[PDB]
């Protein structure tokens, strides 16, 4: 990939809201389930966010059993 | 796998430093090839890191591919 980081991270944003859309839920939805702010769902959906933050997000989604087959060892 | 978000985040961290250590850089060396402060790289060792800049880390180390096993892609 010949890519910026601030661009991947804006791609991974797309992905976390398609996440979303499929499983019919709303960012103020997302953010009820993390108990965090709706702004900060809406923010990591454009790729702004902190790691323990996006992690959250994802539990809320019951998508973090891939992270076992992140960079593991 | 019953974990809280912020010990995940840290997990994330020491498996950073591993792969870091793995392929005998420095935390100094991969600030420099990522153009960014090494206390951002010290910071992202515990955990503590944004999305982007933990991009570039995975740059710096060619692990950029890994990105795709934080997230990956999504049909519609």
């Amino acid at each position: 990939k010949h890519v910026t980081a601030a661009a991947l991270a804006e791609e991974i944003g797309d992905r976390l809201k398609q996440a979303r859309l499929n499983r019919d839920l709303t960012q103020s939805e997302v953010a009820e389930i993390a108990g965090i702010a709706r702004k900060t769902v809406l923010n990591a959906e454009k790729g702004k966010v902190q790691l323990d933050i996006m992690i959250a997000i994802l539990m809320a989604l019951d998508l973090t059993e891939q992270i076992d087959l992140f960079i593991p060892k």
